[PDB]
């Protein structure tokens, strides 16, 4: 169990995003989204060029990240 499972998207600290990323099998991105201090409130406003800057250069990852967003 982890605190992102327990609080709304908009209250996710940068550490919570990192927890959620790993939960969707994208922990490879956890440290670069943490240095950019991406928060939960940030996740639904990320543009494709944001995702590149965050190093999510693979289409497949972008789309997994965004299937998961809607599941929330």
């Amino acid at each position: 169990r982890r605190p992102f499972q327990q609080k709304p998207l908009q209250l996710w600290s940068k550490f919570d995003v990192g927890d959620w990323l790993e939960s969707i099998h994208l922990g490879e991105h956890r440290d670069r989204f943490e240095d950019h201090e991406i928060e939960g409130a940030h996740l639904p406003a990320l543009t494709k060029e944001d995702f590149v800057e965050l190093g999510v250069t693979r289409v497949g990852h972008r789309m997994n990240i965004e299937r998961a967003l809607r599941q929330l």
